[PDB]
């Protein structure tokens, strides 16, 4: 029993190493400490200062430099006793301040212990290196063990959810959020891995389930500056089980795919993997059949400067990709056609428009055009026309407009994005067909989406994601509320979100999105019309809104995680997500069997006519609706720094994450009440010695508990006698720990 075998890798990689003695005395020390900032400017940089003395109302300690300072007792960030260093649950700390929470986390991360509970949450810090804790043998250990029975681990959370499901006959949810490169995806794959093993048919379906990711990642993931394998879409995976607890199916829901990246990538970034997998993996044969070339040869791949990922083989990845398509069950035809699309898009990107003639655009060279049309199976001349001379409705009239160069270009780009986005939807639906069960008994859904996003530039998509985030945070808070309430009750112990939410999605008065939809009808509205209307309704009128002192194209929202400034450029376009009808016509006719789908199926070809914002709001609401039906589990993934490096846990970086993600809030809140809630028996074991009275092992543990306390002459308001646990307010237990044997 590896859990008891101090020599196992379980013990090596998942636990704080244990010595021979457990004796209370070892940890004996006379010294007391505080967490201080050696620069009040840099607020997340603390040092530990021993406390030299105290006053009736303050503390006076010595800094690192031998420098002495004074602090208000009431402002002190007291350091937990060393015994607490490395606890598995932050909920176990007596002093629950910020430097303190960070310190426990860091102690743990320094031993490569990346998972730590914080009440209801599982906090996970990206190690940025391999830790062999995801083996089958590792899977095997977590089977049927209570949270409190094993070390923190994604597997653990997964096991709790699965037993809960079987036990309570209730659906469950695992919400894995955090920033780019934080490890959401990695953890998501481990949850599925785990389920697949604990509940799989001891597997074909299990295989197809697994192989679905890989497929999605090729088309929806890319190299960005924050992550070599960034998910440029959000997802909600539903793992379906039958009444007996065996995996019966699955369904996936995708959100917010970054279609833009298809036509543009920032420097050092790559387009989606697939492009490169195809280009490096196609047979010298398919190449020619696809008119393929290097990446350097394609405008959509030759701009970021980056065409390769360190320690990554696109060709090798292609195989893999192609392999999964196989498993899931994509026909060769389908497969070819999918490639053909990937290919055509590449060709479209290579279309050069020139002017001269007059002002309208022209295609002096038709090579690219020919190639794209060819692969798509559409008519080049029709394509040509639909791109540069779209017929447009002036009411009665349906007249062809001759587009200029840029406009022509923007249209081809729009075609490309629709192709990509639609193909992605189609892949998803294809997989679901295969995997999904109409009739299922239970499910455990996993959400793998970004947490709050606050970049340099925040656009429409950031607002969306941040809106989702407000909803999930408010979901957490409500949950936390019942759960925390349930508990006190069981032992016999005694919003702002809404306003932000309304600001965004309100119908009356109208919020940001309703105004944006309104502006959306008018062909002639502009980003200026839009932003002016926004300021007209909320500047000094809604407390969550801020009109900037000088910018004319931005506005701020006070979000849960703090203010975000958004820039309004292109929102109208984004909101409508326009594609010329002649382009729809052109492609509808596609000889291609798959192409035909992308344009002929309203479930793929269209939104409903709904705006992009309306659709987003609608999908978020179903989402939450579903979640409302489950028993949720929260995973907070934390990036340790901005460099993709191991052994480099940056306080500022980290602290920031903890503030925004609800971890520090939960605590502050928990802190307020009775944070420490110990099993009577557990208390006594550790403290019997402190009282000229009590024996380590007593059957009357509550009584034994009242002894030490009394021995100790501890304050009654500082602790609450719970049926099973002893509830200790903040610092109390630290003091107690701080007592003589
Ligand atoms: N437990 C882990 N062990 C080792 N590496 C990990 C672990 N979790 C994440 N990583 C590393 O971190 C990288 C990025 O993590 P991801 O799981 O892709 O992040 P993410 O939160 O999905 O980020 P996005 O998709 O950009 S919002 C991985 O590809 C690994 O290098
Ligand atoms: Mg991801």
């Amino acid at each position: 029993n590896p859990i008891h075998d101090r020599t196992s890798d379980y013990h090596k990689y998942l636990k704080v190493k244990q010595g021979d003695s457990d004796l209370f005395k070892l940890t004996v020390s006379d010294k007391r400490y505080i967490w201080y900032n050696p620069d009040p400017k840099e607020r997340d940089s603390y040092e530990c200062g021993e406390i030299v003395s105290e006053t009736s109302d303050s503390f006076t300690f010595k800094t690192s430099d031998g420098q002495d300072r004074q602090v208000k007792k009431d402002d002190a960030n007291q350091r937990n006793p060393i015994k607490f260093d490395g606890v598995e649950d932050m909920s176990e700390l007596s002093y629950l301040n910020e430097p303190a929470v960070f310190h426990n986390l860091r102690v743990r991360y320094n031993q490569d212990l990346i998972y730590t509970y914080s009440g209801l949450f599982l906090v996970a810090v990206n190690p940025f290196k391999r830790i062999p804790i995801y083996t089958q043998e590792m899977v095997d250990i977590f089977k049927g063990r209570r949270r409190n029975e094993v070390a923190p681990h994604i597997f653990a959370i997964s096991d709790v959810a699965y037993r809960s499901m079987l036990d309570d006959r209730q659906n469950q949810s695992l919400l894995i959020t955090g920033e780019s490169g934080a490890g959401k995806t990695e953890n998501t794959k481990k949850v599925i891995q785990y389920l697949a093993s604990v509940a799989g048919r001891n597997g074909v379906l299990e295989q197809q389930i697994l192989q679905a990711n890989p497929i999605l990642e090729a088309f929806g993931n890319a190299k960005t500056t924050r992550n070599n394998n960034s998910s440029r879409f959000g997802k909600f995976i539903e793992i379906q089980f039958n009444n007996a607890g065996f995996i019966s199916g699955a369904s996936i829901q995708s959100y917010l795919l970054e279609k833009s990246r298809v036509v543009f990538q920032s420097t050092t970034e790559r387009n989606y993997h697939i492009f490169y997998q195809l280009l490096a993996g196609a047979t010298a044969e398919e190449k020619k059949a696809l008119h393929l070339a290097g990446p350097e040869s394609f405008n959509y791949l030759n701009q970021s400067g980056c065409v390769d990922i360190k320690g990554v083989s696109d060709e090798d990845e292609f195989k893999i990709t192609r392999q999964a398509m196989d498993i899931v069950g994509f026909s060769q035809e389908e497969q070819m056609s999918i490639f053909k699309i990937i290919a055509g898009i590449l060709h479209l990107g290579n279309i050069k428009f020139e002017k001269g003639a007059g002002e309208g655009a022209v295609l002096k060279d038709k090579t690219a055009l020919n190639a794209a049309s060819t692969v798509f199976g559409v008519n080049p001349s029709v394509l040509e026309k639909a791109l540069m001379e779209p017929r447009i409705l002036a009411g009665r009239d349906l007249v062809a407009q001759h587009l200029n160069v840029e406009k022509s270009s923007s249209s081809r780009d729009a075609l490309v994005k629709a192709l990509y986005g639609r193909l992605f939807l189609w892949l998803v639906k294809k997989i679901n067909n295969v995997l999904c069960s109409e009739r299922k008994a239970y499910f455990i859904g996993v959400l793998d989406i970004s947490g709050f996003e606050i970049f340099k530039v925040n656009s429409f998509e950031q607002l969306c994601i941040n809106y989702t985030n407000e909803k999930l945070q408010q979901f957490f808070n409500h949950h936390m509320f019942k759960v925390e309430q349930e508990e006190y009750l069981k032992e016999k112990i005694n919003l702002d979100s809404q306003a932000t939410i309304d600001l965004i999605d309100g119908r009356q008065p109208p919020g940001i999105l309703a105004l944006l939809d309104e502006q959306s009808v008018f062909p002639n509205a502009t980003d200026n019309t839009l932003i002016t209307k926004l300021h007209s309704h909320f500047s000094k009128k809604n407390a969550k809104y801020e009109e900037p002192r000088f910018s004319k194209t931005e506005f701020g929202v006070t979000h849960y995680a703090g203010q975000v400034m958004y820039e309004i450029q292109d929102w109208l376009e984004k909101n409508k997500d326009p594609l010329q009808q002649d382009l729809e016509l052109c492609f509808k006719d596609s000889s291609d069997n798959v192409v035909t789908k992308l344009f002929n199926d309203p479930n793929i070809a269209s939104r409903a006519f709904l705006t992009v914002a309306a659709q987003y709001k609608e999908q978020l609401a179903s989402l939450m609706a579903t979640l409302e039906t489950t028993n949720p589990h929260f995973v907070r993934c934390i990036i340790p720094n901005n460099k993709q490096l191991p052994a480099k846990l940056e306080d500022k970086v980290v602290l920031d994450q903890l503030r925004c993600n609800g971890v520090l809030e939960a605590i502050r809140i928990t802190r307020k009440g009775f944070p420490n809630r110990i099993i009577y028996a557990d208390f006594v074991k550790r403290y019997y010695d402190l009282a000229p009275n009590v024996p380590r092992d007593a059957e009357d543990s509550q009584k034994a508990t009242d002894a030490v306390l009394k021995h100790l002459n501890i304050d009654p308001e500082q602790f609450r006698f719970g049926i099973t646990k002893i509830f200790f307010r903040a610092g109390q237990l630290a003091r107690i720990e701080e007592a003589r044997e």
